[PDB]
């Protein structure tokens, strides 16, 4: 039967096991998706076990960047972003992909959030990289900001983006929180309410809590908003299709995640 | 939502659509597998389409060899054999594999055919190369013959095997017809009756007719025989697993192919 897993440290609170349990069941497929606690020092030994016992696996912190080297093939996008979140095993060979980028795009689209820019991504980290990448290829003008200017400006040239000051947020039509600000902090938001734009949309990758201060403020300002669950659901559905050729219902996966969160 | 197909020319009488319709059904999956006529020249474009609406495809004559120069990745085995018969599509990328080689070995095992050599592969073409590759991997002493001596000599040095005269067949214990001799021609066989050994086994990749002159000669000599259907079924099943992660019943697929005949 189909054997899947999410590798990373920690993974005790990953919502993937629950989402893919729904995927397997709803598709009438026999298999399992487990969470394998895997530190970076155990990545090599774990990948070798993947080559022989798993059809595929997702990768989470802190294995997304240190995985490319141990795989037999890495997709272009995954090479540029410099991160792999989805691994496929066929004939003992491992192939690396990044479903976060496309997952993000499909979530916005399916969520009614127009890909009308300029889009501003807060955070020049791994999360920001994937998002910055996706918005570009989508056909939007994209700016990037980072708590630390260094990072931002460097990411702007690599991808060919524009590192702007936080104030520029007011001129953006798409705002994306790619920082860990607000994570389990209902009182925190990386962007002062006064810097929010008139019209546009806001997406927060943080889903704990679901309605972050960022989103609450964005909504009050009248912007379209989307939580972090839709992206989580699509990157997972896209990963399942990549492994089997079958796309589980993204809405159903988000719902499964929702239930696992208890909110 | 699983869209598959066999690319090649001709493919009008391919048994793959039947075998795979069974695989899908038997596995409670929804999908399709069609025969898609494709000439050498129409390949470069056909693959672009595959990238857009196909999860995977099988390639047959005369696309197997040319397909390599139009794929994102090719397996080490497919590379060495020099041919791809199975393509997987993910994120618009194309990966090439060869299930003919592993399929042949699985067919022999499932069919009760002992892996005992020397093995003589007749034909140094694409099918012969896949079979030779498989037999070499299995550790048997492999000999190869080809109507055109050069092709066999090149393959022998290339794979570290031995090119032999057709007469050495009397000393082989496993004989495999990987030539097109006998294809829809009951009067033709690649090996003269008198050159068959009196002990061993024979397998014919040609399955039209099912009981080729070659297999009838082998059977008449007392050799254990296997038709081309088990291999056709196993290469198909293995390809289906490459595409979905699921392995359909090879016996069931062979049965489906038999009926399609
Ligand atoms: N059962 C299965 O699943 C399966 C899988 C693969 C292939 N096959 C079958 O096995 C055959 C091999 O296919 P392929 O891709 O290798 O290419 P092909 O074009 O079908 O066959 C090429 C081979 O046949 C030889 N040949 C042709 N005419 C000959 C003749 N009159 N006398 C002696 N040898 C002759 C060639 O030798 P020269 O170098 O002298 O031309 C070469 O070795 C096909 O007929 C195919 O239908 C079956
Ligand atoms: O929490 C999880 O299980 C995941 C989180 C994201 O990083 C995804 O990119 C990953 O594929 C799975
Ligand atoms: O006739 C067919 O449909 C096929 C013939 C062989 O070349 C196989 O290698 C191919 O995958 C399917």
């Amino acid at each position: 039967m189909l054997r899947f897993a999410v590798l990373g440290h920690p993974v005790a609170h990953s919502l993937s096991p629950a989402m893919h349990a729904f995927a397997l069941e709803s598709l009438g497929l026999e298999g399992s998706y487990e969470a394998w606690d895997t530190p970076l020092e155990a990545l090599p030994g774990r990948l070798k076990e993947v080559r022989r016992a798993f059809r595929g696996v997702n990768l989470t912190l802190p294995l997304k960047e240190a995985a490319l080297a141990h795989l037999d093939w890495v997709s272009p996008e995954a090479q540029r972003i410099g991160a792999v979140n989805t691994v496929l095993q066929v004939e003992g060979r491992l192939f690396g992909f990044n479903t976060d980028a496309p997952g993000f795009l499909e979530a916005l689209k399916a969520g009614g959030i127009p890909l009308k820019g300029p889009a501003l991504v807060l955070g020049a980290g791994g999360a920001g990289r994937a998002v910055a990448f996706a918005l570009r290829e989508a056909g939007l003008e994209v700016w990037v900001w980072n708590r630390t200017p260094q990072r931002a400006l460097a990411l702007a040239e690599e991808f060919g983006l524009r590192a702007v000051p936080l104030e520029k947020a007011r001129e953006a039509r798409l705002l994306v929180n790619a920082t860990r600000v607000g994570l389990e902090d209902p009182s925190a938001s990386p962007l002062p309410a006064e810097l929010f734009p008139e019209e546009g949309a806001a997406v927060d990758l943080v889903y704990r809590p679901l309605w972050t201060r960022f989103l609450r403020e964005a909504k009050a300002k009248g912007l379209k908003v989307q939580t972090g669950l839709p992206m989580l659901a699509w990157q997972g559905a896209l990963a399942f299709r990549l492994w089997t050729g079958l796309l589980p219902d993204p809405s159903g996966m988000e719902e499964a995640a929702r239930r696992a969160l208890g909110v």
